[PDB]
């Protein structure tokens, strides 16, 4: 239906120049675009979401609340759509990093707002992991 490509000519250039990593040499590629699409097909989403700035939003709004919910395989999507929908509204985070902290800060100035107390403290963070 009318070119069925996530990213235009100008957007695949600077898709391939964000990387996964911030301090790493792996860039994004068409890979990384393809698979997010054959598992939104699993989340009863259709791929084509990823061809519309407007509802690459929708898919990361849709998750977030799921993200509670959810295994790895829903934290890898949140990641790499983050940084599609970026290059869809004319941005190249310097990394999958950088991605999802403007996404994050965003919100974060209501958290750190509502909060500014209960949203950080001293010190009280406990951690214990698995055998
Ligand atoms: C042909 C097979 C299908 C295919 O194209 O699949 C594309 C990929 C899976 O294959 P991959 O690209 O090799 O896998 C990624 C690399 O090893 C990367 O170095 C690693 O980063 P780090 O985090 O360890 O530094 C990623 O870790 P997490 O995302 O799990 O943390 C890992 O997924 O699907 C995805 O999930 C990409 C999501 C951005």
């Amino acid at each position: 239906g009318a070119r069925a490509s996530v990213l235009s000519g100008g957007e695949l250039d600077k898709w391939e120049k964000i990387r996964l990593r911030p301090g790493g040499k792996k860039q994004y590629k068409l890979k990384h675009i393809v698979w997010a699409s054959r598992e939104l097909e699993r989340f009863a989403v259709n791929p084509g979401l990823l061809e519309t700035s407007e509802g690459c939003r929708q898919i990361l709004g849709q998750l977030q609340p799921s993200l509670q919910t959810g295994s790895e395989e829903l934290r890898s999507l949140y990641n790499t759509i983050a940084v599609l929908y970026c290059v869809h509204q004319r941005i190249d985070v310097k990394d999958t990093k950088e991605a999802l902290d403007k996404i994050e800060e965003e919100q974060n100035k209501s958290k750190k707002k509502a909060q500014q107390a209960a949203a950080d403290t001293g010190n009280n963070s406990q951690v214990s992991q698995n055998y």
